């Protein structure tokens, strides 16, 4: 024997307490069990979890932070929901608090007196010190922004900070002895009420706390008309107009469970018998979100009214935010070294080939281009997120995705037009065009056509491209109605499937037969050469290209060992009306118009994006200053990595600056829909980080 429940880390008695009476009327009341390990901080739970003598705990943001570095790696599972039942909300405001009776705003609080939550506490230290660091005079590392945060200010409360080497910052804690500024409730200006007492009870001008802390400690109305909050565009405003005058918005505190062997089921099951029948007001036998007359949060936040599920995507830094993630980064770096990282643009290449083009592109950019990877196009759009990664050039379909995640469309791929000109130097104004979506066979199967496809044998570029599978697949759903992408071929090769799945059925791996069906250039199979290489192997009848892909394939374009005999006359195309047409007259014989590939970024690097692909292409692009002497940046000759092999250039979106735009309605229409049958972890993760 030992235990079978979920044990909860306890950081205080007063916590291991109330979690004792958690447990009690867990058993009686026959619900899930939760047992209780002690600490005596929030570090000591975040080891206790990573080496297995606690499960759980929550933690504010700054400490979720510190609980996703290595060693520990942890992730939060549940998040703690504020506001109301119905005006529910996943995260909280950071506001400066302050009293009425003076005139002093944001930008002149030098010199005066202070109150936070805690060290590394998000809306208590994280955001009012990045907000101020503009006039902390910080000359960055090795000397800690304390020292420069402890000159500002006169005096402060600052529980956890170093009392011996940053005394000033302690200068105003409550806590007697050794208890003067202790990172617990022996120190009575801790949290965001003691922060808040702090200030109320005259020692420290400002407060820097939770949007409400002031409505939940100040009953009396007109006892909260002493206060006011410090806006961000230097004017004071009232305590209730914290959403038009916060430092912050940042994300709720959550639980974290380990990434590995974690227990994220049994922690949610808990956790939601728990709140269904301890929850918000109901149960007075005990309640999960209130606190003994003593005590203040104890466990959870006081008044938090539930959780909310995080999806199983969602590590630390996607938790966090680019922005606060960002934010907390940089704290620990120069301001010459967060306006280097700010400069330079951070390219995420999929898979080890696309990498080395990158590599081979960055040592070339005159530092201004370096390298990310990944080996999916949803881990790359994950570490651009993250902040992690800055850009890549995507499928339509992949626009989409990015989109409902908030990455938004810079630059278009611009391809030979509908010819406007020759090697026309106003590609960059030239309006995309579009390609052709087309599903290519073998001359000789005169048989095959549109309406006697199904059931065959088909090729892929990828699960989730426009000409590859949005739009095959989205015809092919139009008519049938039918979630079972699964049916509609016999056996296919569509990268990114189950490995397992008849959709994975006709893929090779790489030249040894490993990464079978992977969604990289890895598999030979991959994208639009992969797709057409599978037709003209007869590995499957049917391959889902754009049209330009059997020209650059055939008549010695390329001379792969697999393509080089190929003629174009050997293909032909499937028209919709159930004719067939030879490749040259795709104009007239398409499935659809595809949106050009696009090249997307965060919304903060759009401009600095826009500059350096501009100046890079003038170099190494199509007739380009450096290219193909030195570098050409499309062309990688028939593989298409980082860009297509037929972008003339990288144009302007005329406006179109959204993925709707972008993309247009027939289509996030249309993807919509297929969705529906299925959506990912992603675009799960992202519902979530939007809401
Ligand atoms: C920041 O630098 C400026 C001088 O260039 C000065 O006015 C200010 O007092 C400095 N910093 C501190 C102590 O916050
Ligand atoms: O459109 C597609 O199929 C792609 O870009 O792979
Ligand atoms: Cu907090
Ligand atoms: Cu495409």
């Amino acid at each position: 024997g030992r235990r079978r429940s979920v044990q909860w880390c306890a950081v205080s008695n007063p916590e291991a307490t109330k979690c004792f009476q958690w447990q009690r009327n867990m058993r009686k009341v026959r619900g899930p069990p939760v047992s209780c390990l002690k600490r005596d901080s929030p570090i000591q739970c975040i080891q206790a979890i990573a080496e297995n003598r606690a499960d759980a705990v929550t933690l504010d943001g700054g400490f979720i932070y510190e609980a996703g570095l290595a060693p520990y790696k942890l992730r939060p599972v549940a998040a703690e929901v504020y506001g109301t039942e119905r005006q529910p909300r996943t995260h909280y405001y950071a506001v400066a608090v302050v009293k009425k009776g003076g005139s002093f705003q944001l930008n002149e609080l030098q010199g005066l007196k202070s109150c936070h939550t805690g060290l590394r506490r998000t809306a208590g230290w994280n955001v009012p010190i990045g907000t101020l660091r503009p006039f902390l005079n910080w000359t960055g590392p090795p000397e800690p922004i304390e020292a420069a945060v402890a000159r500002f200010f006169s005096a402060s409360c600052v529980p956890g900070a170093d009392k011996g080497q940053f005394p000033n910052l302690c200068r105003l804690c409550a806590g007697t002895g050794e208890n003067k500024c202790a990172f617990s409730s022996q120190e009575p200006y801790f949290s965001y009420s003691g922060a808040f007492k702090c200030l109320k009870d005259g020692a420290g001008d400002v407060a820097f706390i939770r949007e409400s802390t002031v409505f939940e400690d100040l009953s009396d109305e007109a006892e909260r008309d002493e206060y006011e909050l410090l806006c961000p565009d230097n004017t004071r405003k009232p305590v209730d107009k914290f959403k038009d005058c916060h430092l912050a918005r940042v994300p709720s505190h959550a639980v974290v469970a380990r990434s590995v062997n974690g227990k994220e089921d049994a922690i949610w099951n808990l956790l939601r018998q728990a709140q269904e029948k301890f929850g918000k007001d109901k149960s007075p036998k005990f309640q999960l979100f209130g606190s003994p007359s003593g005590q203040k949060d104890l466990l959870f936040k006081d008044s938090a009214i539930g959780f909310s599920r995080v999806p199983p995507r969602i590590d630390s830094g996607l938790y966090l935010g680019s922005g606060y993630f960002t934010a907390i980064q940089n704290l620990r770096k120069s301001e010459e070294e967060v306006a280097a990282r700010r400069a330079r643009v951070v390219w995420c290449a999929v898979g080890e080939q696309e990498l080395r083009k990158c590599n081979q592109w960055s040592g070339l950019s005159e530092g201004s281009v370096t390298c990310s990877s990944a080996s999916t196009t949803e881990d790359c759009i994950a570490l651009v997120l993250k902040g992690e990664a800055d850009a890549m050039s995507l499928d339509g379909g992949y626009v989409y995705t990015a989109g409902k995640c908030g990455l938004v469309p810079v630059l278009a791929e611009n391809y030979k037009s509908q010819q406007s000109s020759d090697p026309d130097p106003n590609c960059v104004d030239r309006p995309v065009e579009g390609y052709l979506a087309v599903a290519v066979v073998r001359r000789s199967d005169t048989s095959l056509t549109w309406n006697s496809v199904k059931g065959k044998k088909s090729c892929h570029t990828a699960v989730d491209r426009t000409a590859g599978w949005n739009i095959p697949m989205g015809l092919l759903f139009n008519q049938t109605g039918s979630c079972k992408f699964d049916e509609y071929f016999s056996q296919s090769c569509a990268p990114g499937s189950d490995p397992r799945s008849n959709l994975c059925a006709l893929c090779i791996g790489d030249e040894q037969g490993e990464n079978k069906c992977v969604p990289n250039s890895n598999e030979r199979y991959y994208g639009y050469t992969g797709a057409f290489r599978c037709l003209a192997e007869n590995a499957g009848d049917v391959a889902f290209v754009k049209d330009v892909t059997v020209l650059q394939n055939t008549d010695g374009n390329n001379n792969e060992a697999w393509a080089k005999d190929l003629k174009l006359a050997d293909f032909a195309l499937l028209c919709l009306d159930g004719k067939r047409k030879p490749v040259t007259e795709a104009r007239s014989c398409h499935l659809a118009m595809a949106p050009n590939h696009a090249v997307v970024s965060r919304m903060d690097k759009v401009e600095r994006l826009k500059q350096v692909l501009l100046h890079q292409q003038a170099k190494f692009g199509r007739n380009g200053s450096d290219c193909p002497d030195k570098f050409c940046l499309f062309q990688s000759e028939t593989k298409n990595l980082l860009f297509n092999d037929n972008t003339e250039c990288l144009a302007r979106l005329h406006g179109k600056t959204t993925y709707e735009k972008y993309l247009g309605p027939q289509y996030v229409a249309g993807i919509t829909n297929l969705k529906k049958c299925s959506t990912s972890p992603l675009l799960e993760a992202c519902e979530f980080l939007r809401k």
